[PDB]
């Protein structure tokens, strides 16, 4: 329960944090944000900058790579299986990552409801910020 949930927040952490570097890596070289394409999911877009491509989160979910305004997000899940996060689970996530990163909602123009330390999600695509701009 406990000890395990909390091991499956620092996973998903130590993805987002590489990720987040071969994605500034693609940036700097293309001087375009990286993103999946169009009807796919994954993170092939940035295979040549990383030895191994992070595939499920451990809380659940398929990565892949959205631009949301002048934003790079980091989508948790799809129509297939979401994340699951207790709310000792969300605050662990909220402690490491900080403020304006992490939403459980999202148009293709705008970043939607913020998760809290208080939140459940049950089965739901999750949201965490990249690169802002």
């Amino acid at each position: 329960g406990s000890n395990i949930n909390k091991a499956k927040v620092a996973s998903v952490e130590s993805d987002y944090s590489s990720v987040k570097s071969a994605a500034l890596s693609y940036y700097s070289d293309t001087n375009k944000i990286p993103v999946t394409p169009d009807g796919q999911t994954g993170l092939s877009v940035l295979e040549t900058y990383m030895e191994s491509l992070p595939d499920k989160a451990d809380i659940g979910g398929k990565y892949k790579l959205i631009k949301v305004g002048n934003k790079l997000v980091l989508q948790i899940g799809t129509n297939d299986e979401g994340v699951t996060l207790t709310e000792a689970q969300s605050a662990k996530l909220l402690s490491d990552i900080g403020e304006n990163k992490i939403y459980t909602s999202v148009t293709a123009d705008n970043l939607g409801n913020p998760l809290t330390s208080n939140t459940k999600v049950d089965n739901k695509v999750l949201y965490i910020v990249l690169i802002d701009n």
